[PDB]
Order: C-alpha cells, then structure tokens, then sequence
C-alpha cells in the first residue's frame, strides 16, 4: 500500500495523518477568510472550494517531517485531496498519499486498515479526529479534536512534544502506555 521505507524515513516511525477536520476544514460557501481556493469540476460543473488552515499545521507538519515518516491518509476523493494537500503541505513533509479507495468500507465507515500499509505496527501512529477510521486499531490512535474555523485552536502546538515524547520509540503501544501513565 505504501512504497518501499527510504533510507532516510529507515528508523523512524510511521503516521498517518488525516485531512479533513484534522489539518483543515472545507466549504462551499465563500469566505473573506480562507488560507485556499481551489476550483473541483463536479459531475463536470466547476465548484470553488473555500479552505481554512487548522492553526499551527505548518509549523506542526515540519517539525513531523522531521520525526517521522508522515503519510496521509485520508476517506475523501483524491479530486479534492490532492489539490488541497499540494498546497496545505508546502513543505513535501507527506512520502506518500492514500484516498478514499486504499481505505476499506465497513458498512458506510471508510476505515484506515493499518494492517495493510506495509510497516510495522508495533512502529506505526494514527492521528485522527474520526475514531471509526481507525475501528481496527484504536491502540494505534493518537485523538485530536475536530477543528472547524476556531482560530484560537493550540492542538496542534500542544501535541508537538507528545509526538517529540512519542518519536524515539521501539514499541507504540509501551510508549502511548507511559504517556497516559
Ligand atoms: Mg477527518
């Protein structure tokens, strides 16, 4: 599911990362506002696409890239997420890219199989504010909040030294044990 680890990504740990309201949050209604706009032909009709920036992601994913082998991972269309993560990533932090079609369906959920990504899982994250992506491994998890538009949001700066904490790590489920601990 995911390319070959590359001699630089070798040791690190693996997170997959989610988009929508997780990184940043989307609309059809215009606004003043937005970080992004990004016109979506729609059943060949063409739809512009308002996004906010969660705050703090830019300097969040720079910091990930430095720690981690960073993929997104995503249930949305790739007609929307590619567009919308070549620009939210404008530092190339992502080795690698998953949509809607690598995630599997369970009866209306897309879930992140994480058991088909090619890594070890013992040596793999999820950040995520949807729990059912993550319905085959919720001991995997790290929860962050939805975000919407609330500018005051820190999540992201507050679970910097959480992944600094989490990023030396031999084994994921010891480590999230002492942190909760
Ligand atoms: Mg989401």
């Amino acid at each position: 599911l995911l390319p070959e680890v590359t001699e630089e990504d070798q040791g690190r740990i693996c997170v997959v990362i989610d988009l929508d309201e997780t990184l940043v949050h989307s609309s059809f209604k215009p606004i003043n506002n937005a970080d992004f706009i990004v016109p979506i032909e729609i059943e060949g009709t063409t739809h512009q696409v308002y996004v906010l920036k969660r705050p703090y992601v830019d300097e969040f994913l720079r910091r990930m890239g430095e720690l981690f082998e960073c993929v997104l991972f995503t249930a949305s269309l790739a007609k929307y997420a590619d567009p919308v993560t070549d620009l939210l990533d404008r530092c190339g932090v992502f080795r690698a890219r998953l949509f809607r079609e690598s995630c599997v369906f369970h009866q209306g959920c897309y879930v992140k199989d994480l058991s088909r990504l090619g890594r070890d899982l013992r040596k793999t994250l999820i950040l995520d504010n949807s729990p059912a992506s993550y319905i085959f491994h919720p001991e995997n998890a790290v929860p962050v909040q939805s975000w919407f538009d609330d500018m005051a949001d820190t999540e992201l700066l507050n679970l910097i030294p959480i992944f600094e904490e989490l990023s030396g790590a031999e084994d994921v489920y010891t480590s999230l044990g002492q942190l909760r601990a």
